């Protein structure tokens, strides 16, 4: 395309002061800079690269067809939650995998969704704001299937009364979590048939094709380079800031991940198209909940690393109410600003409980 | 009727190879056959007898009237869950009573209901499939009254902190469970007035009358003969198969019980009448939940046998999500196949958690 | 007004035999009467004074305007739950504050609401009974925000496994409860703008003005005089009746408090206006849940008294099901008598569990 949209669209992001963070993460590695600065200049280097992957992926959709063009249009908003989950599972920091994959479900149900209803409720306060229910009820049937897979290994850990030690109940949680994962991958392959082929009918570009595959390695081998620096240097970056590792992982780190889905769900909220702001905010809390999370169990199954679906007692109660307050909000096909301020303030309640949790 | 429908309708079951299991359970008793074979040839002998009672009971409805013909039409699908619960309560195997009466609630909410939506969604994928909400909302108000009676004696067992030993909190669970049962029998007598008399309007035969009372003892004193053999020989039949007694009782045994309600809820799903497949699958999880279960407490109250509504922590969390995922599925009066595959896969999640639970 | 409605309207209460209980509480103080009688003649002295405040407050609404006349019309039904909560927090009986503010949420969701549907369902059984959903969905979004603030300090108390003693986890519950309260007062100030100003349009008197301020001190300094006698003499009045202090506080004491809201929600149920019986029964379980309860934490924050949002395990499970069975009842805008009998019998289940709880 003769180097024209290769310089303008790269400088055509609504956030573009974050591009000099990328040279100040490799150079600061080979100079002996202390580890909080490498952590500060790696989150600010993945924030436009989480968008430039999740925008240029749509540019390859117009060169494939109707089948794959319904798949890659709705599967690569989560190409940063996947790389950080695998470059922390192989580094044996298994707890950070359980928080960043939980904070990407809560941010897509409370902060992303409850800003499309608030900011796109005040601008359109003198119009009627309608979406459809049948298009986004399937996204809540699957999250209640995911919650049952997280509830049951939690309650097995509190069965120490029943004449069993810890070595029995730990290989009982680990056996049923490695069997719930195959059941969770089947209710997402079936979802990717209902959404694409069977019920499609009830449901131009600017860039050349050869550009779209060159950059989507040049914007992926830089996410995989910086996702090591976030994982391998999160401990000293949690002792010089006086923050907990169960707050950086669950609150600050999903903001870098879900920043592509958080300017697409808001711009289509000012345009009064809330069918689209519910496809981005809900259809990406299902890909995390039922394809990205049970795939980590299967990769741990192969590598010999122990990992089960036990998040914890305080993390599961936040997951249970996030699905119930979202379901009762979206059950009549009409919205206003007070539906979205209740979802924001339920996210400032979770964000206090982990700021104190030391 | 001159021995004509007495030989044709008896041979007129869609499952009729299970009739020679009945002679091979009495003869194998008086020959010293080892106890797994008596257990194998007793479940296969109760499967057509759970249907021939729950079909010939409708034949007596056309000889009584409108009042009783709305009662016996909807009260004797559960004439096998009642005999096995009483022929195990008097044999002091109280735990098997708590599993088989729970696995008859889960099978009617997930496996019976989620097959009428899946098998009757693929055949009618090119039509619109509608039921009514007001006819089956009362069935969920009562199950939330039943769940509160099971939640509260569970949480009293975890109040050992409050300066009370086990002998105090065991006669505190036992006192409130014997008072919740009278409150549960009143919200089912009131349901049998709302359904029959007060709101009836908003809601031929082939066999003679004298045939219909002869067989309905000859098909009931054979259920009561074989329900002893299932109860008194479940222990050695759980050591020669390497299965748990909390899997045989909760999964394999309700399949023999709910096999009359599992070919009537499916044939009316191919006929695109989902008002009727929701009256069989939901109106029989309410008779178990609010008439068969609180009647066992009252019979234990009279016989001096200690029994309360405490199922357990792992069994109550499966009961809580089964009511919530069923309520959010049925709240718009329209169905398709993906609503029923989520209910089947939530039953293959419960069936793993108890296959491992040794 | 020349002493005419000052004698007729004071004698114009539908309960007026309870007025001689007021002289028999001050005289019995200065005569050495034993403390159960002062407790018996103080609940019967606050029952017409909980009504005469919550009726004459509407008489001052017609002398202020549209703004304040939407506020005092809906903020002083709870002028007795507030005085008893503060005259027990300063007397260091902190547990009674946690029960009487819980039994005012349960009575407004089950006993007040489930009598407007039952008594106003039998009188209007031959008509169709409709309310609106959008007017009373906001009242359930806020109660799910209140429940998350009560769920999370409960689960922190069961984190004694995580290498922390009791002195760590008690100043961890106390820190997050004093930060959840500011988040709860903001989602009620925002509710008092949505209800009054922004969405008003989608949503004579008999007494002079100068009468309305004289009596509303003369009916408030008698509530504050008798609310000391209920608090300071509840212990011996729970040893001469053989009742628990977690039954008098949660069942018998809210009946005196919610007796103004329990003849206004019933008379508008016989008149077939269920938009109004849902504004009294639901809009007063939100003022308790999100303005009266988080204000007690802030007053305890200033006075140096330790108080957090931890009610208990058995009290939170009763709060969780009370919101779920109320939400599934009111989701179609139509009512009948069987919706209200299920809500009454769920209140006779809570009232047994605390009658035994000694
Ligand atoms: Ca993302
Ligand atoms: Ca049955
Ligand atoms: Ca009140």
């Amino acid at each position: 395309d003769f180097l024209s949209n290769l310089q303008e669209v790269i400088l055509g992001t609504k956030l573009a002061i974050l591009f000099p963070a990328i040279p100040a993460a490799i150079i600061c590695t080979y100079c002996g800079v202390s580890q909080p600065w490498i952590f500060g200049l790696s989150l600010l280097g993945l924030t436009p690269l989480a968008e430039r992957v999740s925008f240029l992926t749509e540019q390859l959709a117009f060169y494939t067809g109707p089948t794959l063009g319904g798949l890659l249009n709705a599967t690569c908003g989560n190409a940063t939650e996947l790389i950080i989950a695998i470059l922390a599972l192989t580094n044996n920091k298994v707890a950070v995998v359980k928080y960043s994959l939980l904070g990407s479900i809560l941010s897509n149900l409370l902060l992303v969704l409850g800003t499309s209803l608030f900011c796109g409720g005040i601008a359109n306060i003198r119009r009627e704001q309608r979406f459809d229910r049948k298009q986004a009820d399937v996204n809540f049937f699957l999250l209640l299937l995911g919650f049952l897979c997280h509830l049951l290994p939690l309650l097995v850990g509190y069965l120490k009364n029943g004449e069993a030690s810890a070595a029995v109940l730990s290989d009982m949680q680990l056996s049923i979590s490695r069997g719930f994962s195959i059941v969770m991958l089947i209710s997402y392959i079936a979802y990717l048939v209902f959404q694409l082929w069977t019920h499609r009918q009830l449901f131009t570009a600017v860039i050349s094709f050869w550009s779209g595959f060159a950059w989507l390695v040049g914007m992926t081998l830089v996410i995989a380079l910086l996702s090591e620096y976030v994982v391998a240097t999160i401990e000293e970056a949690s002792d010089k800031w006086n923050l907990s590792v169960s707050f950086i992982s669950i609150i600050l780190l999903p903001i870098v991940g879900n920043a592509a889905e958080h300017a697409g769900a808001v711009i289509f909220a000012f345009k009064n198209k809330l069918d689209i702001s519910l496809g981005v905010a809900l259809g990406s809390a299902t890909q995390i909940g039922l394809f990205v999370v049970p795939l980590t169990i299967i990769v741990a199954w192969i590598l010999g690393i122990n990992m089960d679906l036990n998040f914890g007692p305080l993390e599961t109660g936040c997951l249970a109410v996030s699905i119930i307050i979202t379901a009762f909000t979206l059950q009549d096909g009409s919205s206003h600003y007070m539906k979205g301020l209740v979802l924001l303030l339920c996210y400032f309640i979770i964000a206090i409980c982990f700021f104190v949790d030391k």
